[PDB]
């Protein structure tokens, strides 16, 4: 019953591959629904065409800033930044999907995909999903990041949506 969504990733406009995610709606429904709706575009805005603006090899890939494309923007489907739903799920290794934020109760649309175990984030960022298929595509994305997070090629969500 947990929704599945996909990203089709491109690198300087060239197709790279598809990453799919299981969203833990059974455990974090508000946070999963936000990401699901942004991935279908059904509210009139969302992740299609946006980029991964910060990628640190061995750490995480961060994206979801579809309004300012650099980490300063993005917005939820709720008309305002929303609360940390819970911290039930932990950052237990590669593939974990977790919300970026600006401190307690400031969730918008930015998210990151862990490429390692990042337990120091537990209790600070809401974990709400995990890569289901295509972890190898995230690993190929990671190689275009750098120590300070700047990417050497433009990584983009060329398409996205909900699978069934």
């Amino acid at each position: 019953v947990n929704p599945t969504v996909f990203f089709d990733i491109a690198v300087d406009g060239e197709p790279l591959g598809r990453v799919s995610f299981e969203l833990f709606a059974d455990k974090v429904p508000k946070t999963a629904e936000n990401f699901r709706a942004l991935s279908t575009g059904e509210k009139g805005f969302g992740y299609k065409g946006s980029c991964f603006h910060r990628i640190i090899p061995g750490f995480m890939c961060q994206g979801g800033d579809f309004t300012r494309h650099n980490g300063t923007g993005g917005k939820s489907i709720y008309g305002e930044k929303f609360e940390d739903e819970n911290f039930i799920l932990k950052h237990t290794g590669p593939g974990i999907l977790s919300m970026a934020n600006a401190g307690p109760n400031t969730n918008g649309s930015q998210f990151f995909i862990c490429t390692a175990k990042t337990e120091w984030l537990d209790g600070k960022h809401v974990v709400f999903g995990k890569v289901k298929e295509g972890m190898n595509i995230v690993e190929a994305m990671e190689r275009f990041g750098s120590r300070n997070g700047k990417t050497s090629k433009k990584i983009t969500i060329a398409d996205c949506g909900q699978l069934e």
